[PDB]
Order: structure tokens, then C-alpha cells, then sequence
């Protein structure tokens, strides 16, 4: 009970568009008052699987949430299925987003945002960025929200990232 | 009661000194993993001249520094931009009752970053980052940390904030950024 | 002390590291385990040889080098890795503990997570990037690429790439340091 994550496969677990169109991969390690986060992600099928921004252009962004209840266990209606995130071998609040630092929703502050870049397919001039925010999801306790972005035009990319480690501070 | 913790606590009162007397918040978390400290920080800036930024008025008003300065037991010195009576141990959401005596194992260490004294200045010494401005992707600003850079004291942080776009009537309140560095024990 | 959650280089400035010249460089690395994760600290000083002071008018080719540490079936070093064996090992105050390990395989990249070289398909989430600055200037980066277990002849392997593409003129190589993490193999 000192990391909760998804299984290191790659095996899909998350559903954005269609059902288990993904494998989210997290890692999250209790050390003390901080959380340290590792995370990177496979899409396998549907919509976000192969960007092409030259024929839709549109199409820039999409979103990955985890929604905890009280306790700090994983909500149903989170894009990660329930089934795949455990401890690595239920309750969690020592995991969970400090709500003094994020607090819930109601303009507040951008502490509880931390962004990074990835990179598709691993190659360098293809960056995407990683915008993860916490505690700012309504009909939960806490939350993890993952916005994948990008502004580059891509062409036929698919969508498969290197790894990005962040921390954030713990409920306790 | 956290020892493996140093912090602001992570509230929204002002806690810091950049231009005028409290007139920002510095949420900094230090988090002892053996031989290195995992560090959180963001900067809310509530008050006075770095509170909006306007380079359209003053276009070389472009950083700002906040040094936190150490004795030789890690206490805190009250010339340091951060203020000594938010800065503690943990203890739930706020500080132990009592101010800390010894914090060693929290330090930048001196053979990783030596003084200004030392023969040979090292890049290591510093670590960058790039937070961003109301949370807004196209208002990203630079943090520059480096450790044991000061005179006067055992052992310092300083975190230099700096940015190169014109910014006009843009908060200076920033995301969050991790880092690590090399404790002294 | 006795920190047997910390495998390191040292924090001195010794050369330690082959890129170009035998102990051309010093890499100070830092692995330090947190349970599942391996929270990683990385920064490079090159001291000697071709890759000391970078000058791309008059050496344009000059844009890039790798340094590999490779390990065995234990997580011991390999001696074909650019970083030497007498110079790595678990921690001792400032130093290193006076025996050579024999086991580290809780420091290893997780082989589920970063597999090894295959004919199938090769996934990105074995990379890591990050940008440094040389001389700690904010107008000298270099790119970082971190690689997990890519390299062939060994069980596991951590591979630092450094690259730029500023045209730099007598600029010396010595980086700002970078955190990252992995998953560890146990
Ligand atoms: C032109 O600007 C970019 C790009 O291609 O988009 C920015 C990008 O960095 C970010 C933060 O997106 C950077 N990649 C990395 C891994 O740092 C690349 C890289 O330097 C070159 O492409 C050469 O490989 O240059
Ligand atoms: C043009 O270059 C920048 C910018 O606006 O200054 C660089 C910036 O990254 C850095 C490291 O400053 C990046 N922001 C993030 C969060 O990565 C934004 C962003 O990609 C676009 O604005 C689209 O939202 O683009
Ligand atoms: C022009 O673009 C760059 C550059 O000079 O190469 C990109 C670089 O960032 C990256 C990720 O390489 C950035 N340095 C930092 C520390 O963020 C500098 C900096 O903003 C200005 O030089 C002002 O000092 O601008
Ligand atoms: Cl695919
Ligand atoms: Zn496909
Ligand atoms: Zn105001
Ligand atoms: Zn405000
Ligand atoms: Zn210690
Ligand atoms: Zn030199």
C-alpha cells in the first residue's frame, strides 16, 4: 500500500470515445505528503487512434477523468475502468488531491493545474501537451483530470506517448 | 506530525516578501525521500508591483527573485523573502505548534552545490522549469531554481522567475512544478 | 551511513564517464527507490575531449552523443557501459558504501512497462524527455532523451541521449540538472 496504479501492460482500461479504446498507464507512489505520479498513454482504437489534423483540424484535444468518491476508491463513471486500478502487490485517502491546496469547484487559482509535454511515437518534433488538473470535477469527492492537447498539424500520428512524471500534494 | 515534510502549508495567505511586505504567497513543499527532496512549488503574487504584469507600460520589468536562506541547522533566516512563521514541519493541513530546531536532512547538499566560494561555479546547480500564468497555455513563464548560489548563510534555495513575452494586464499566479535535488544528509 | 535506497554516482566531480575520451566526463545520477518508482536526479559535466566545448561553426556535425548504462540479470553495471563500475554503487554519506553491490534489480526499468528490443511494435512510453541548459543559460538548451531497457546484450538498460540544434560557438557542456521517474522491475 505504497503505490496504486494501472497494470504496466498495455492492455486497454480507459474508454474516451468508445469503449476501451486506451490503455491509460499511472503510477502513483506515496512518499509521505506527496504524491509522485508517473503517466504516459496508448490510445488502440477509434476516434483518437490516428490523428490527422489536416483533414480535421477540429479534432485537438480530448479528456481523461478519475473521479473519487470520499474514501478515495475509484468512481464508475470515471474513463478508467474500476477493474484496473489497484495497489500494486481498497480505500486510498492518503492518494488523494489535498482539498486545501485544490479545492473543489467554486475564478480560482492555477495551483491546482501542472502541465507537461509529451511526445507522440516518441519522436521529438512531435509534442503534445499534458494538462492535468486536480479536485475540479463536480459529483465526487476528488479528482484527477487528464487533458491531452495539441497544435501542431498532424498527419496520420498515432496517438502513443512517452512518460511524464509530476507530483501534487495528499489529502494526508 | 509529518518529519519528512517541510512546508508553507498549502492555504492562500500571504506568506512572502518579493517587493512589499506580504505581498505574495509561496506554496513550496519539501518531501524527504532518503537522499533526495521531492519539492513542489507555485507562486500567487496578491499584491504591489508583480501583481498584474504590464510590459506594454514597462517592458523591463521582466523577473523577480525569492531566496530562502538557511543557517547552518536548515532554520530559515528572516532576510529571506519567504516569512519564518509559515514555514515548518507538517502537521495535518497546517505546522507543528513549535518552530523547528534542526533540519539538516533538508538541505541542498554542499558537495552536489557548493558555495559561491567554491573554485568552479557548476551548472548543476540548477534546475529549470516553465509554469504558466492563470493556468493559460500561451502565458508560460520560467522558474529558475538554484541551490547554495547566496552568501550570508550555510545553505539557500532561490527561485528566479522571469518570462519573455509581453504580457499585458496578466495575473501573476501560476501553475505548479516539481522538482528534486540532493539533500545534505 | 549505510542508504540502501539510493544507487548513485557520488555528488563529487571526479570523471566518471567515457563519451569520447576515456574520463572525459562526470555524470551525476541519482536513482533513489520510492517503493514501486525510481525517482531519478541527472545532470552531466563534460570536462575533456570533443564533446568539452561545443562549437558548431566550425565542427557543424557535432550535435549529439549517447551515454548507456547497461545491467545484468542482478542490475549489476556491465563494463561496456560508458559510466564506470568503480564509481556506482549504493550510499555512504557522501560516498559510496566500501563493498560492490551484488543485487539491484529494485533500481532496474520495469521490463513490463519498457520492453526490450523486439520485431513487434515498439511503444514510446520507454522514453522520457526533457530539455536542459547549458552553463545554465535559458538560451543554451539541449534535449535529454532518457530510454528504458532498448539496448541489446544486456537484461536492462538506462540510456541518456544529448542533442541540440542551436548552432552553439564555444560553449561549454556542462548541463542544469533534471528529475524524472520509471516504474522499477521490483
Ligand atoms: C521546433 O520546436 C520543437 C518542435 O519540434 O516542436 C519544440 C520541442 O519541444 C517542445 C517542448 O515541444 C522540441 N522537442 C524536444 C523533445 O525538446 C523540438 C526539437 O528540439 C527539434 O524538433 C529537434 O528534434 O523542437
Ligand atoms: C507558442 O509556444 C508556446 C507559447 O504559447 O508560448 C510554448 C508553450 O510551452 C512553453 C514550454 O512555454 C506552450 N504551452 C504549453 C502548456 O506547453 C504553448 C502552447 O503549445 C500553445 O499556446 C497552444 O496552446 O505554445
Ligand atoms: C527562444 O526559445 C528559447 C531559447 O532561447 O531557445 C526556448 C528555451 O526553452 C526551451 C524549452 O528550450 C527558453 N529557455 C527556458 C529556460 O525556458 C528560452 C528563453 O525563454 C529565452 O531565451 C529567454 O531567456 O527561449
Ligand atoms: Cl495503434
Ligand atoms: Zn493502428
Ligand atoms: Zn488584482
Ligand atoms: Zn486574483
Ligand atoms: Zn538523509
Ligand atoms: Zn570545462
Amino acid at each position: 500500500t505504497r503505490t496504486l496504479w494501472t497494470t504496466p501492460d498495455t492492455s486497454p482500461n480507459c474508454t474516451i470515445a468508445q469503449d476501451k479504446d486506451s490503455k491509460l498507464t499511472l503510477v502513483l507512489t506515496k512518499c509521505g505528503s506527496q504524491i509522485l505520479a508517473n503517466v504516459s498513454l496508448i490510445v488502440v482504437a477509434g476516434k483518437y487512434h490516428i490523428i490527422n489534423n489536416k483533414t480535421n483540424p477540429k479534432i485537438k484535444s480530448f479528456t481523461i477523468k478519475l473521479l473519487f468518491n470520499k474514501n478515495g476508491v475509484l468512481l464508475d463513471n470515471s474513463n478508467l475502468g474500476k477493474a484496473y486500478w489497484n495497489f500494486r502487490s481498497e480505500k486510498a485517502i492518503g492518494f488523494m488531491p489535498n482539498l486545501v491546496a485544490y479545492p473543489k469547484p467554486s475564478k480560482k487559482y492555477a495551483r491546482d493545474i501542472v502541465y507537461g509535454t509529451i511526445y507522440l511515437g516518441g519522436k521529438p518534433d512531435q509534442p503534445a501537451v499534458i494538462k492535468t488538473t486536480f479536485n475540479q470535477e463536480t459529483g465526487c469527492e476528488y479528482s484527477i483530470t487528464f487533458n491531452f492537447s495539441w497544435s501542431k498539424t498532424y498527419e496520420n500520428v498515432e496517438f502513443e506517448t512517452t512518460s511524464f512524471t509530476f507530483s501534487y500534494i495528499a489529502q494526508e
